[PDB]
Order: structure tokens, then C-alpha cells, then sequence
């Protein structure tokens, strides 16, 4: 909508209270016009039709318990886009600023986050499995991440490409989660997850196999739930990931850590220049090497750390 653009102020799904960018035409909008061609956050009102209604709101001020997944889906979007624009130089998802729309609300008790292929879509949770998931800045930015996928390299929602595509998600996440310095962590989800149990998450990726997932390729996957394990077997991607990150060793194999910037540059590269809809672990390794060396030469610490961490994981 045309209007003013302003600052409103309210408490996130953790109680947390923090400033958002709205737009001023009667109502007060979630509408950030501060960011490429604009952020707007909807109100599913518990339905499935979408986006929905575009939030609007008498007094600028969004202290209700209603209001709090707006005020965190809004407010987190704005951190992702801000952290492809300040540390990738990208410009929104498809790179020239489209508008960044999420809905929330949606449906009744639903326990999961998507990108539809046009938008973010947030459910409640069911107060016992999930709270409502836009409260999470790592499941915020994994979804928006998909979206950056979906324009660049488009892997395939399927086997190999299709847990590329997931561990990328978390990847991403992760460094957006390190970047806004949000209590961060190698874990995925746990701000919003079981909030009856403390000290877990949905994955780990310092650990996969801490809830099950596989961290060796010898390990994968190979059957036909979750489109072939894209959940699954991104568990085998995102430990190969915090190795290069933070180093260690793992079945045996010692790999030195180059730090978090240089695995985001590494892997945005890879992501943006090498990978293909069709790529699988194998041709990752290689688009991670490729982008290393184009980084920081053939012969660097760099590359030989992403080498070493794909050798831990079994994937050649
Ligand atoms: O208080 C809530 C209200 O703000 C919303 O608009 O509709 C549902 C109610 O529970
Ligand atoms: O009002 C929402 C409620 O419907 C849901 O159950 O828990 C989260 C709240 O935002
Ligand atoms: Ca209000
Ligand atoms: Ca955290
Ligand atoms: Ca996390
Ligand atoms: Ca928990
Ligand atoms: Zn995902």
C-alpha cells in the first residue's frame, strides 16, 4: 500500500520486544519499505488460502499474543535480506530486489515453515511439538534461503540434489543466526522446538547423528519417505559444512577450520556459480573445491580444508 513509513514497536514470540518497519494509510502495515521493493507480512487467520490479509494494525504498537509471529516474521526477514545484501552483495532472493512476502497464522496447529515457491508461510505450531515457528531466525532464514536456491542454482526437491538443497537451507540459516549474534549454535530450530524439553533441536548439525541423521555417506539414506531423505541425508552436507567451519576430527580423518565468513563465501559461490537442478554430493565436493580455489588458490589452507572435510564424510 501507498503510505508513510514509519517505526512501530512490539514483543516477539519469546517475549522479546523490538522495533519493525510499517507503513502509515490509516492503519499502521507490516510493510518495511526500507528494504529493496519491500517486506509485507500476512495474516493467515488460521486458514490455508493465501497470502491472506496484509497486516494492519490501529496504533502501531504490537504487544498481543496474536501479534507476535507477525513481529518475528516481519523482523527476520529484514535481518536475512540485510545479511545477503551486507555479506553476499545479493540483492533480495532473485538478486534485484523482489518483494519478501511471509504469511502467518496458517491453518490450525500446523507444525511447519515452507516457501511455496512465491512466499514464506509460518504455522503455529500446536504449543507441544512446535511454538510458532517464525519466532526461530535460523527457520526464518532457511526458508528464505530456499528461495535464493530456487533462483540460482534450482536443485531438485529429490534424493542427492534435494538434501544439497536442504543443507543449504541450514547452512545459511546457521550464519544468519551467527550474523544477527542471536544465542547462535550448529543446531536448527532450537528456539521454537519442543518448548516443554530444553537443550534439544530439530537438527543438529555439529552432530547429526544426535537425533538420528546420518553423518557418513556410508550411512545415507536410500529409500523413498521425505522425497527420497532431503531431511535425512542433509544431515551428511551440514556436518562436512561445520567441519570446514570449526574443524575436528571425525572417523578418523582431521580437518582444520577456516572459520564461518570463509565457508559462507565458499559455499554462496558454489551455490551461485557451479551447482546445477541436478547436482549430487559427488559434484558438490567438486563446486566447493572449484569455489575454493577461485577464492584463495589451488595450493591454499582453504582448499585443503574442504577436501578433508568431504573425505570425513565419506563423500568423494
Ligand atoms: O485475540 C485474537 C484477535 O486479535 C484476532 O484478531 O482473532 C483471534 C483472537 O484470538
Ligand atoms: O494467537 C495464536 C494462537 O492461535 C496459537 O495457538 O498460539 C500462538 C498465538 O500467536
Ligand atoms: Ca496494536
Ligand atoms: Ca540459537
Ligand atoms: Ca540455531
Ligand atoms: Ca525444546
Ligand atoms: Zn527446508
Amino acid at each position: 500500500i501507498t503510505g508513510t513509513s514509519t517505526v512501530g514497536v512490539g514483543r516477539g514470540v519469546l517475549g522479546d520486544q523490538k522495533n519493525i518497519n510499517t507503513t502509515y494509510s490509516t492503519y499502521y502495515y507490516l510493510q518495511d519499505n526500507t528494504r529493496g521493493n519491500g517486506i509485507f507480512t500476512y495474516d493467515a487467520k488460521y486458514r490455508t488460502t493465501l497470502p491472506g490479509s496484509l497486516w494492519a494494525d490501529a496504533d502501531n504498537q504490537f504487544f498481543a499474543s496474536y501479534d507476535a509471529p507477525a513481529v518475528d516474521a516481519h523482523y527476520y526477514a529484514g535481518v536475512t535480506y540485510d545479511y545477503y545484501k551486507n555479506v553476499h552483495n545479493r540483492l533480495s532472493y532473485d538478486g534485484n530486489n523482489a518483494a519478501i512476502r511471509s504469511s502467518v497464522h496458517y491453518s490450525q496447529g500446523y507444525n511447519n515453515a515452507f516457501w511455496n515457491g512465491s512466499q514464506m508461510v509460518y504455522g503455529d505450531g500446536d504449543g507441544q511439538t512446535f511454538i510458532p515457528l517464525s519466532g526461530g531466525i535460523d527457520v526464518v532464514a532457511h526458508e528464505l534461503t530456499h528461495a535464493v536456491t530456487d533462483y540460482t542454482a534450482g536443485l531438485i526437491y529429490q534424493n542427492e540434489s534435494g538434501a544439497i538443497n536442504e543443507a543449504i537451507s541450514d547452512i545459511f540459516g546457521t550464519l544468519v543466526e551467527f550474523y544477527a549474534n542471536k544465542n547462535p549454535d550448529w543446531e536448527i530450530g532450537e528456539d521454537v522446538y519442543t518448548p516443554g524439553i530444553s537443550g534439544d533441536s530439530l537438527r543438529s548439525m555439529s552432530d547429526p547423528a544426535k537425533y538420528g541423521d546420518p553423518d557418513h555417506y556410508s550411512k545415507r539414506y536410500t529409500g523413498t519417505q521425505d522425497n527420497g531423505g532431503v531431511h535425512i541425508n542433509s544431515g551428511i552436507i551440514n556436518k562436512a559444512a561445520y567441519l570446514i567451519s570449526q574443524g575436528g576430527t571425525h572417523y578418523g580423518v582431521s580437518v582444520v577450520g577456516i572459520g564461518r565468513d570463509k565457508l559462507g563465501k565458499i559455499f554462496y559461490r558454489a551455490l551461485t556459480q557451479y551447482l546445477t537442478p541436478t547436482s549430487n554430493f559427488s559434484q558438490l565436493r567438486a563446486a566447493a573445491v572449484q569455489s575454493a580455489t577461485d577464492l584463495y588458490g589451488s595450493t591454499s589452507q582453504e582448499v585443503a580444508s574442504v577436501k578433508q572435510a568431504f573425505d570425513a564424510v565419506g563423500v568423494k
